[PDB]
């Protein structure tokens, strides 16, 4: 499913992402926007290292979910990567929360550094009622 901006912001707020491990809701919104355009079925194969990025947050198979075909991978979220392609984002959110419990936090996504860090991210949540 492709979420509408404010529909996603309200969903993420109900799922407890606002301020999770110090990350504001607008930062999560900025990340989803640049990673997948708010699309849960998005996938990106990284031919250079044989891993795949899955779902609305483009979570990588080398560390976070199991797809079976990525060499030397682990599955820290304890999920099949298929779980990250559902229209319901509860599993993807639980996984994203796990990602930021590691030391890099939100920096785990290079798109966040390029597109969101030190920017005015209020634009992503303006007028959504969150
Ligand atoms: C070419 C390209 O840009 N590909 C993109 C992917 O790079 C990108 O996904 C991110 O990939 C990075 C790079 O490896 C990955 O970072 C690693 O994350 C693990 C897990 O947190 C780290 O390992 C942990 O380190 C701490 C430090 O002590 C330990 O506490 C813990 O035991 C370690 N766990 C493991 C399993 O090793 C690595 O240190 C870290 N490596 C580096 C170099 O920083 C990110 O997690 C990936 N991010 C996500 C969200 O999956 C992907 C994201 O969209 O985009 C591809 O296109
Ligand atoms: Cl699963
Ligand atoms: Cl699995």
């Amino acid at each position: 499913k492709v979420f509408e901006r404010c529909e996603l912001a309200r969903t993420l707020k109900r799922l407890g992402m606002d301020g999770y491990r110090g990350i504001s809701l607008a930062n999560w919104m900025c990340l989803a926007k640049w990673e997948s355009g708010y699309n849960t079925r998005a996938t990106n194969y990284n031919a250079g290292d044989r891993s795949t990025d899955y779902g609305i947050f483009q979570i990588n198979s080398r560390y976070w979910c199991n797809d079976g075909k990525t060499p030397g991978a682990v599955n820290a979220c304890h999920l099949s990567c298929s779980a990250l392609l559902q229209d319901n984002i509860a599993d993807a959110v639980a996984c994203a929360k796990r990602v930021v419990r590691d030391p890099q936090g939100i920096r785990a996504w290079v798109a966040w550094r390029n597109r969101c860090q030190n920017r005015d991210v209020r634009q992503y949540v303006q007028g959504c009622g969150v």
